[PDB]
């Protein structure tokens, strides 16, 4: 009976969540563990809120702005999420590209060509066909992350930092700009407009959907902190050169993997790029149908999504540098997301017998008080450090 938040946690690996492990362990060590963890519990009230909307409400966060909210209102939430579609892709469809460097050679250029066909042919496959892929990439995603749970125990890694590492101590603002990062890609803004998408029927649900979630978010976190305490005791404190990028954290798994570290990791990362872009991709078709009631062509939407993906490959930018700035502006995405959650999932008009509980409102609050917070605080060192 276990399997459902398996696949949970190999879909929530994406590009996003390796460049900020890898990079938050090298150049930092162990002290930001606990902004994993705490990212993960945050996740785990937000992701349930998004859950608990669709169930009782019967629709999405996108159509119940539609539906209630004023007009421009509904169009300046439109514009924010459909930005939080096109940073999610940026670190997805970057991810794949930057894992074909690693297989084949390829330019990043045309690396993201191959990335660009493999995306456009894949969202023409109907539901049918794509079952083998989906656990074709499962498998890949999944073994890679027992693979940072074995390597963390045989790695040895320096307790005294570990454990030191969950007490929340700061390290300028190059550590919030990475912290912001961790947030970003764990809580993932635009999963809080696609999550959604008779009280013993329907609290029946939210008692079901309610065990994947703390079970999946759980493994998630497991596996994302092993991720970058194995990469804190590879490359921290070592001054190795191209420190915390992707293109050497296969080195991270030499030891267990032997020879095969650079192929099997670039080839869980580039699983772990194809199929969060297509899904990603048909994701932002249904939060615009939700916000506007009509929709652009799908190519439209796809080809659209490349364009800043090929604008940072063509200037010449670091591919694991702005996987990590995209997961920085989800960030400021979330208290966007937030709001419309807690209001709506606390009004009885809206969830009927299943209001949530006055105990997680005002939690939720706290907690992108807490995310208003790190990126007001991390907003100001920017332009003044
Ligand atoms: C990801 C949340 C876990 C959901 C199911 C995990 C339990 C069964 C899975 C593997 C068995 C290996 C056991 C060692
Ligand atoms: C180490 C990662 C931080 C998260 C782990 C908690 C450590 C204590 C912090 C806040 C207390 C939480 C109060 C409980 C009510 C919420
Ligand atoms: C600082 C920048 C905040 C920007 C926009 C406000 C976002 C939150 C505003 C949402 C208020 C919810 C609302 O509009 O209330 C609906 C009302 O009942 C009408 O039907
Ligand atoms: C910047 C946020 C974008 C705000 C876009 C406002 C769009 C709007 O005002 O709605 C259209 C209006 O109803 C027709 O004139
Ligand atoms: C559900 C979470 C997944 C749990 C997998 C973590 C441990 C994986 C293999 C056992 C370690 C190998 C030791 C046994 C052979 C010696
Ligand atoms: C901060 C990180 C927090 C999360 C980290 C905990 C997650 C580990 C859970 C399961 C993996 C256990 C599998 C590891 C078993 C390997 C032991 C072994 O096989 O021993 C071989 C060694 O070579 C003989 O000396
Ligand atoms: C999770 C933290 C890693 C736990 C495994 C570390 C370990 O095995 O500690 C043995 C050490 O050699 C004894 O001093
Ligand atoms: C869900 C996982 C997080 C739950 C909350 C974590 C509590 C923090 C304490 C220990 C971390 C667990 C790993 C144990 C290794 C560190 C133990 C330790 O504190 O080491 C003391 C001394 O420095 C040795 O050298
Ligand atoms: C480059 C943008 C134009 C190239 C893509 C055009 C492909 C096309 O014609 O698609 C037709 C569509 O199915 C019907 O709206
Ligand atoms: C990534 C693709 C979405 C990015 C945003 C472009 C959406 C199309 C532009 C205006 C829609 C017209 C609305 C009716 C006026
Ligand atoms: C901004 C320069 C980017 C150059 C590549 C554009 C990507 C478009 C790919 C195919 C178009 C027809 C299908
Ligand atoms: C920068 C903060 C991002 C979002 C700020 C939201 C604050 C809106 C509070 C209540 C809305 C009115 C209640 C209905
Ligand atoms: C250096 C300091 C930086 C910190 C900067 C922020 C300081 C915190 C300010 C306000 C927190 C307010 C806590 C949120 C309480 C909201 C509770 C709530 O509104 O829930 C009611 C719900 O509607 C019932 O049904
Ligand atoms: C988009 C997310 C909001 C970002 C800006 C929020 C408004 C500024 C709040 C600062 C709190 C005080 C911080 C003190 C440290
Ligand atoms: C806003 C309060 C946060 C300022 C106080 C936090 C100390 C760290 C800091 O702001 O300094 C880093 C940067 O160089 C800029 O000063
Ligand atoms: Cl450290
Ligand atoms: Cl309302
Ligand atoms: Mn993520």
């Amino acid at each position: 009976f276990l399997g459902p938040a398996v696949i949970a946690s190999i879909a929530y690996m994406d590009p996003g969540n390796f460049a900020t492990n890898i990079e938050g362990g090298a150049r930092y060590g162990y002290s930001l563990l606990w902004v994993i963890l705490a990212a993960n519990l945050m996740a785990m009230v937000i992701q349930n809120l998004s859950a608990n909307l669709g169930i009782a409400s019967g629709r999405n966060l996108p159509e119940l702005i539609r539906e209630r909210w004023p007009r421009p209102l509904v169009w300046f939430y439109w514009i924010q999420a459909e930005l939080v579609a096109m940073a999610t892709d940026l670190a997805e469809f970057l991810g794949a590209a930057l894992a074909i460097q690693l297989l084949t050679g390829l330019p990043m250029f045309w690396g993201a060509v191959v990335t660009g066909v493999v995306t456009f042919w894949l969202l023409n496959l109907q539901k049918r066909g794509t079952r083998p892929l989906e656990l074709a990439v499962g498998a890949f995603v999944l073994m890679i992350g027992v693979a940072y749970l074995v390597q963390v125990v045989l790695a040895r890694p320096d307790l005294a930092a570990v454990g030191a590492g969950f007490v929340p101590r700061l390290q300028g603002p190059g550590s919030a700009y990475l912290a912001v990062g961790i947030i970003g890609a764990t809580v993932m803004p635009h999963v809080i407009y696609l999550h959604s998408a008779t009280t013993e029927e329907k609290r029946r649900l939210v008692r079901l959907n309610r065990v994947d979630v703390i079970a999946a978010m759980g493994l998630a976190g497991l596996i994302n902190m092993s991720m970058l305490a194995v990469a804190a005791a590879t490359f921290h404190g070592k001054n190795v050169e191209n420190a915390g990028a992707l293109t050497t954290a296969y080195q991270t798994l030499t030891p267990l993997l032997g020879p095969a570290a650079s192929v099997l990791f670039a080839v869980a990362l580039l699983a772990s790029g194809l199929s969060s872009s297509a899904v990603g991709t048909m994701a932002g078709d249904v939060i615009m149908q939700g916000f506007m009631g009509f929709h652009i062509p799908l190519w439209l939407r796809r080809l659209i999504t490349m364009l800043p993906a090929f604008i940072v490959i063509l200037l010449g930018m670091d591919p694991s540098s702005v996987l990590i700035l995209s997961q920085v502006i989800l960030c400021f995405g979330v208290p966007f997301a937030l709001v419309p959650l807690l209001l709506f999932t606390a009004r009885r008009d809206v969830m009927g017998a299943l209001v949530t509980r006055r105990s997680f409102t005002v939690i939720g609050w706290v907690i992108a008080v807490i995310i208003i917070a790190l990126n007001g605080y991390l907003l100001w060192e920017l332009l003044g450090g």
